């Protein structure tokens, strides 16, 4: 029992490392798309590039998550890493579909971890979050959807080319 | 139905079209004070640039509030801006106090909206009004409530002695 | 009765506070035109920094109006705001085509009143116009009929790829 | 009754009063805690530094607070200030002790505090408290927790010696 | 018993702690005169800074007399500080009277430790308050003294134009 | 089947795939071991960032041999991390055991696939692993035996102040 823990609930403390979890499962299943768009029958730099700078965010996440977790005295306790859902990723705009997918799970995690923090009464918690990661998340998710939006738009008649242009001109 | 929205509710979307009509209509009053204290026959230099400054400040406060409009995927309605409620805004004492009492409803506009956001659980709405709009409406406020305090003192015997000075060496 | 008011015809000061109006509405519709192309579901950022950008000139010249017009003794008055004529404005063809109809109603406003000055034998206010929005009007008016003409070439049967193109490289 | 005051309820007020004479009481336990350890019997530079830096880093504290209290309306009242619980403070690891025990009941003010505010509903009061006070209590604890477990260490056998190393190699 | 202690009386060291205690009610005074003067309904931001600026060398003071204490062995011992005399400190005139009574009793407490070192024969506490204290407070009597008589020329009939020119002016 | 793929056999590219989890798992082993020291009942910084430091450079180890992989043709897959075999890692020495039984399997999965690239005539993926990863591997293993070595030294009598000192002298 810890000389530092103070209005630091075991149920926020386990959230915290199931928070963790997700980051890094996120960063993971990002990692992979990276490579998938590395592939020389695949060949999309930009894309490339874009997934690789969030596997790094998110890696970022869970460290910041770790380190809060050490500062209100709580204990990392660490799990398995699954795997991405998917082991060939489509086109650019199927990987994008995906990853929005897995930000509005980010995001939900989020949002029930602050309403939980808020139900203990916990607002370091609350304000944590809300100072690194709420603010973060929405502006990733509007940058997502923008980037649809601009995806779909060149599918149009000629889809190959599309997609040329959206990794050449946009990412 | 959008793309990105999440825990946005139709009642915070709609309040915050509403607030940015406020800010609106606050920029304009602003302007038409600033205008008023440019004329030749009110004269006071100081007085103009402080509320043209707020002028400004007020339309930067509305395109902040759309921009995280469209950051939540809500849809930005605008409405008729009425006119500010005064065409002449007699001496410095009088506009000042007006610019109090304008700002005392926008403040109050953003807490009735804060508590919204807090009954809906929506932490993202609360902290950005936190980050960007409490602090600074408070801090308006209190050098508005400084400045009147100064210029009461001032009108004392010699009124437009007292308002000049002001201007001059307050402004 | 003012101590520095010469010339300057209360037809002109009325027909100034009417232009002011103007200008001020026109702002608000390219602030309207701007945060429509920042919907995540059209998602055109040059469109929208292109509408944002003519909002603020719009503001300017009105101010410019509200100054002149306390440099000649006249007396600003303000009248309601009108929202714009749109809530959505469609494609990037639409919106600017609505534009360039919004500027010619602008620039007839401008031609009208150098037609009152100038019976009026008013040569500041003449002047005045001439230096500061006659030419600035049909620079713009040229720039959106360019604008338009590329729009138009490249919609051809490919009309989310144009639409995309233009935004990227001309925009 | 104030020309400023807004959603600023007397319990706050007067919280924040006795706040901030808890704020200056810690200030001043630990300018006692640092000329302890200047004395030429204890002579622990390093330690002396420690405890005066907090000094200073609780006068500001209070500082900021009455400060907020002027900008919400509010009317700082001060009370004697009592002095500290001890006039010699032992080891550095009996000072440490101390001093983690003065920060848990001032983080608990802190606390209590917010959550008045929060039943008050007054964001305001709420953002400046986790803006300015909550995180850096969490991190000063966790850093007075990192060093009560380095002295503890140290302790081993040879007491003198590991109070020496600590202070020289740690402070 | 002290390793260093010479030349260095109980009677000393005795009359040391409670000018360290004076010196430190004295700062708590020039606080609450500060934050009184940043109250919206004072409003005098130039008596403001004179006053903190005063609490902070009233500290100082303090300070270098408790680092005095351990250079020549004694024993700093604190004690309850008492609160300011009042809560509310009227005009700046009312102000200025009150910090010249308090300047004028700090100084017979410095001039009755010189006068006592004098009698025990202790040449460097002697020296010490010549070098870092009676000169210093001679200087602050006489520019107190300088502000009351610009004060009170400025009362006239014009009580409040005077305190705001004499803010704006002078301080 | 590929366009670029040559001399590129299914049993390296598969060993590569295993590799990459075995280096992902070491990261994830070393962000477990970073974070235990950085507990405030740990509390070894030094120790803390040296295994930070090697998360980072065995995740680097991962993303040099995905990369690889494209390079050659073959196809990143990945699988299930498993989490480190500890949740809290003891003392210094401890951890430092771990670690050099960590990276003593590394280097065997090393030499392992060369011993294939070897057999399978293979002369890139051989001087893949030669250039950038065998001697970094030996140069790791030499540091941690140094450092081992080192903390033994220490424990002695006093086994605390040994890990203060080396964490403090050494990391
Ligand atoms: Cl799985
Ligand atoms: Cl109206
Ligand atoms: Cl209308
Ligand atoms: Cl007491
Ligand atoms: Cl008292
Ligand atoms: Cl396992």
């Amino acid at each position: 029992s810890s000389q530092i823990r103070q209005n630091y609930s075991t149920e926020v403390e386990a959230a915290v490392n199931r928070l963790v979890n997700l980051y890094l499962r996120a960063s993971y299943t990002y990692l992979s798309l990276g490579f998938y768009f590395d592939r020389d029958d695949v060949a999309l730099e930009g894309v490339c590039h874009f997934f690789r700078e969030l596997a790094e965010e998110k890696r970022e996440g869970a460290e910041r998550l770790l380190k809060m977790q050490n500062q209100r005295g709580g204990r990392a306790l660490f799990q398995d890493l699954q795997k991405p859902s998917q082991d060939e990723w489509g086109t650019t705009l199927d990987a994008m579909k995906a990853a929005i997918v897995l930000e509005k799970s980010l995001n939900q995690a989020l949002l029930d971890l602050h309403a939980l923090g808020s139900a203990q009464a916990d607002p370091h918690l609350c304000d944590f979050l809300e100072s690194h990661f709420l603010d973060e998340e929405v502006k990733l998710i509007k940058k997502m959807g923008d980037h649809l939006t601009n995806i779909q738009r060149l599918v149009g008649s000629q889809a190959g080319l599309g997609e040329y242009l959206f990794e050449r001109l946009t990412l």
